[PDB]
């Protein structure tokens, strides 16, 4: 037993990062075939990215502008295109470690590991949930842009996000690796403000169910409840709508711990019309909305990625 | 910016785990040259494990009972022998995967990764910390024994915990891969406790400043202490002493933040006297005691692991 915030295994990424180089900015870029695909404003001087004009970057560079490499080797260019906020380099050597993996953009709610990494180098890796704003709360120091999102499933490494940028409140934003950013950011040095944040209802429901496989049971009551009375009171303290599709979703924790789901929602009114009583669940003093049913399914059962 | 747990990356040790198999009991291995290691316990039935002799067991067994599978393919045992708590399989086939790597025995508040692992094949990985009762609060289910924990150095891997157990209050037990446990405990199927545990004065220390780092910076106040001072109070509330070793360990955080060791411990006192007077630190209602200075400075200045 025992439940802790966990990543997917490293390794199948590990081998995919390398260093781009443009003039002297530096980032993490990713290659998977013969294509790296890194962050666009790799063509920017910093003084540049105060108000980018990135086609008109790019024009003026040419393939042999980009030194990409993986630990040892130069990798020369042979082609490159600009897809929305990523760059696409087309390289002479097809990456013999390219995983199975497809691209996927993710939903508010979800979980992802990210793999930090500077220099083309991993440093470490973590799981973050892309908030309900489009802002992820990750761990990002210079050098760190190009760093990747991803999930595992089975052998498959799907991935969902390519790290830009810190906003003035020390939140995350990035793109899909397509280069289209989660929610409504740009990649230019400015201001610029994310949504207010609201609380992922349906994973802070997973981490209750969680946490009665783990034990900690106190908080449960004899009392249901409607999918619509809950929603009312649940509404005031910015959580967010729990639908019947999250219902629904929830089902697999609902038959391996025999508590319906309603159960669990007459358990999370009570949790927040009073507190938490001078009491923890699973050890914290507050709720957690960064599991998701899948993570504890597979977490609370014992599913692995080959 | 940004703080979060953080695993190393997994790929130097996903390279190097294998399912081990005898009779039909089936745990993980970790394959390191021509060597297999796994929890000596691979040898009991689920009866023997109530009250086992593994050197009666292991007389009964030769090369050819134990069953060792790296992907696809079977790996031939050509000798056996027990040390400590933990079973050494020579094998006819070097893993070419092999990282750069060393055996390490950790002392009390150290950290490492742990790569849960079930039928030789990695699940996830996380963050534990060595507690000063000699247990890690992880996470690990039927099939995770033999499931490793590590920390790397540039390109070497330190494996200083093997998977064994779990006590009657849900937290964990294991050896070095010498096969020493960490604690008085026993690979015997029969009632033990850890003794009471302690808080790790010097980690919460370090996340202060990780915090002052971040922003967070509420409970700075303009008082100093003596360190006597410090451990008279801080004693009373199960906090383990803090030493000059400490201090001296703590001066990056104090020469990066220009805020003197004794200075953040004047904090602390107050924090522990006072309480959080309703207010979080990095998002946290509770103190954290599960980073080292060395996880604060590796996270907060950016070292990465070839
Ligand atoms: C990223 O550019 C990077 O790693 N490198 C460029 C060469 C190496 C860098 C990553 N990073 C470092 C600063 C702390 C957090 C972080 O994500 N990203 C950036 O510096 C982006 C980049 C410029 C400005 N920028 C920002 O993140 C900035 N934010 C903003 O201006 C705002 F959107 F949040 F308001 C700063 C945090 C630097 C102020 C791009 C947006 C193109
Ligand atoms: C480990 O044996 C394993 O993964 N496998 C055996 C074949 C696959 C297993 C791992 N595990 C599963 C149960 C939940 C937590 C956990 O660590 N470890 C064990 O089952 C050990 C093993 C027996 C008994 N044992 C225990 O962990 C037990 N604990 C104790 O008896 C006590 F020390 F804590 F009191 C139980 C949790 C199973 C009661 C060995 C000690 C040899
Ligand atoms: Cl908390």
């Amino acid at each position: 037993s025992g439940f802790r915030k966990m990543a997917f295994p490293s390794g199948k990424v590990e081998g995919c990062m390398v260093q781009v180089t443009c003039g002297t900015t530096t980032l993490n870029g990713l290659w998977l075939d013969d294509v790296v695909y890194c962050p666009r404003h790799v063509i920017c001087t910093s003084e540049d990215m105060l108000n980018p004009n990135y086609e008109d970057l790019l024009i003026r560079k040419s393939n042999h502008n980009f030194l990409v490499q993986a630990g040892n080797v130069q990798l020369r260019v042979i082609g490159h295109s600009m897809q929305n906020c990523v760059l696409k380099l087309k390289v002479d050597t097809a990456n013999p470690k390219t995983p199975k993996y497809k691209f996927v953009r993710i939903q508010p709610g979800q979980t992802f590991s990210v793999l930090a990494c500077y220099n083309g180098s991993p440093s470490g890796v973590y799981q973050c949930a892309m908030r309900p704003n489009f802002t992820i709360k990750g761990s990002f120091l210079n050098g760190s842009c190009g760093s990747v999102g991803f999930n595992i499933d089975y052998d498959c490494v799907s991935f969902c996000y390519m790290h830009h940028m810190e906003l003035p409140t020390g939140v995350h934003a990035g793109t899909d690796l397509e280069g289209n950013f989660y929610g409504p950011f740009v990649d230019r040095q400015t201001a610029q403000a994310a949504g207010t944040d609201t609380t992922i209802t349906v994973n802070v429901l997973a981490w209750l169910y969680a946490a009665v496989i783990n034990g900690d049971r106190w908080f449960l009551n004899r009392f249901t409840t409607t999918l619509n009375d809950f929603n009312l009171v649940a509404m005031k303290y910015n959580y967010e709508p729990l639908t019947q599709d999250h219902v629904d979703i929830l089902g697999p924790l609902s038959a391996q711990t025999g508590i319906a789901v309603l159960d669990m929602c007459a358990s999370l009114k009570e949790l927040l019309q009073n507190g938490m009583n001078g009491r923890t669940i699973l050890g914290s003093a507050l709720l957690e909305d960064e599991f998701t049913p899948f993570d504890v399914v597979r977490q609370c059962s014992g599913v692995t990625f080959q």
